[PDB]
């Protein structure tokens, strides 16, 4: 299918968004409503995710987290706002989105000419530090710069699932926005937290991995140019 929504553990689901270059995002089905982690590529892909959500739950979509300011994590924002969901990020992500959205849309369209020229749609709930949702069961945090300066992790403690958006994946990927020397330092700050982790969801490539995806990507980025 163009997009799938599949249970990984309990209320934690993975979105495989096969539009453009495949990106994987998360959905958490909570008591009061639904939290989406990663807005998906465009308002149209966001609508496709919402259609899948409505086959699982009638509860409202409460909020969507932009794990960084890029098009694959924030492009769906216009749709989420339109249905009354909050769009949530760190202040750093929001500020970078304000200044750099035009640049990232242009960069996206260089690789994907078919991708739309999306207007800026900023987060309307901004956090200055780490933050939680769903009565503490969805936990967002910053551990330093990596793939972009601002990317955050989202941890689901009950299910021992870690999502890093674009930070964790199988292939090296684009480093044009990256801090190549800080990247492994951020991954080591992450590992030093000693979070119980059964599953890491990669943000690109095949999503389902164990904790070893962190070490896999760390070894790749240490061999990269500018390391
Ligand atoms: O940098 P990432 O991991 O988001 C990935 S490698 C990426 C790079 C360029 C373009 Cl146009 C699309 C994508 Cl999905
Ligand atoms: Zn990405």
């Amino acid at each position: 299918a163009g997009m799938s929504l599949t249970q990984v553990s309990g209320p934690v689901y993975v979105v495989e968004d096969n539009y453009y270059v495949q990106e994987n995002s998360m959905v958490y089905f909570g008591a009061k409503g639904v939290t989406v982690v990663g807005a998906t590529w465009t308002p149209d892909t966001a609508r496709e995710l919402h259609k899948l959500i409505k086959r699982v739950s009638r509860k409202p979509v409460l909020e969507v987290i932009n794990t960084n300011y890029h098009t694959d994590r924030a492009g769906g924002n216009a749709y989420w706002k339109s249905i009354g969901a909050k769009v949530v990020s760190t202040r750093q992500t929001r500020d970078l989105m304000k200044s750099d959205w035009a640049e990232i849309v242009a960069f996206t369209r260089k690789g994907l000419p078919e991708y739309p020229d999306l207007p800026l749609v900023l987060p309307n709930v901004v956090h200055d530090g780490d933050f939680t949702l769903q009565e503490g069961k969805v936990r967002a945090f910053y551990a330093g710069p990596a793939h972009t300066p601002d990317g955050i992790f989202v941890y689901f403690p009950d299910e021992q699932v870690l999502y890093g958006g674009c930070i964790l994946k199988e292939k090296l990927g684009n480093l044009s926005f990256a801090d190549v020397k800080a990247y492994p330092q951020t991954l080591e700050r992450l590992k030093a937290m000693k979070l119980p982790i059964k599953t890491v969801i990669g943000g690109h490539d095949s999503p389902l991995h164990g904790p070893e995806l962190i070490d896999h990507y760390e070894a790749l980025i240490k061999a990269a140019p500018q390391s």
